[PDB]
This record gives C-alpha cells, structure tokens and sequence, in this order.
RNA sequence: UCGACA
DNA sequence: ATGTCG
C-alpha cells in the first residue's frame, strides 16, 4: 500500500541533541530533490519537523500534490498542530535551529495546503527512503 | 508504571 | 544514551 508517488523526507544528526540535518528523496527512485545545510545544534524532532514543512514548501512551489512520507509520530503531529512542542533549551548555542523552527511555524500559520502528511510504516517497510542513520 | 515513534 | 507522544 506504499504510495509511489510522494515525496519522503528524514532528518539525518550526530548527536542528540547535536548537528543536525535533512534531506527529501522521490519515494520511488531515491533521487535527493533537496537537503538541508547541517546545524551545529539542534533536537531530531525538530529536524523531522524542518524535513516535513520544508517538504510542504516544496511541493507548493512546483504546484505537486503529492503526499509526503514521515517516519516521525512526533513531527507529524507537530505540523498538524502548527506548532513544534519541542523543550530544546533556548540560548545562545541553540539560536540558529530555533529560527528555523520558529520560521517553520510562522509559515505554516500562514499558507494553506493540501498535502497529506504520512506515517512511513518503518516495521513493514523498512526504512524511509530518506533516511541516514544505520 | 509503562507503551510507542524516532 | 536523548527527543517526544499516547
Ligand atoms: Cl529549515
Ligand atoms: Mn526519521
Ligand atoms: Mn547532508
Ligand atoms: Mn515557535
Ligand atoms: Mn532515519
């Protein structure tokens, strides 16, 4: 029942909470559309959460209605609601990663989309197309 | 007390 | 090990 067609995204990060990155990948031929600049400090439910709204962004602007694919409960949860829960402490070090989120969230309260967000079933197909880790 | 997704 | 949700 794997949709094909649609966009797969992941966060990739050295640490956690440590460097963080994402990428978004074409679910049937693993091409890399976009990826993500590493941040020297950041939480991997933020970076899900960067993945999935950068992944929203993108699929607008070429006008695709193609759903996109999340192995994150947390992050999809977090676009749902607009709003990233996340308790990544918020200082000087951790600044650049609160932008993103907190430009991620300004964004979503202020476009409209139709884009399904889904939750890749990592336990029956193994992993996200996306993914970096082992 | 966990269970789950990362 | 941590980050989060049910
Ligand atoms: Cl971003
Ligand atoms: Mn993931
Ligand atoms: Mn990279
Ligand atoms: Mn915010
Ligand atoms: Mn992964």
């Amino acid at each position: 029942e794997i949709i094909w067609e649609s966009l797969s995204v992941d966060v990739g990060s050295q640490g956690n909470p440590g460097i963080v990155e994402y990428k978004g990948v074409d679910t049937k031929t693993g091409e890399v559309l976009f990826e993500r600049e590493p941040i020297p400090i950041g939480t991997n439910n933020m970076g899900e959460f960067l993945a999935i709204v950068h992944g929203l962004r993108y699929l607008k602007e070429r006008n695709s209605r193609k759903p996109i694919y999340s192995d994150s409960q947390t992050a999809i949860k977090w676009v749902k609601d607009k709003k990233a829960k996340s308790t990544l402490v918020r200082n000087e070090e951790t600044a650049l990663i609160w932008k993103l989120v907190d430009e991620a969230e300004e964004w979503l309260n202020t476009h409209t989309y139709e884009t399904p967000i889904l939750k890749w079933q990592t336990d029956k197909w193994g992993e996200i197309k996306a993914n970096y880790g082992r």
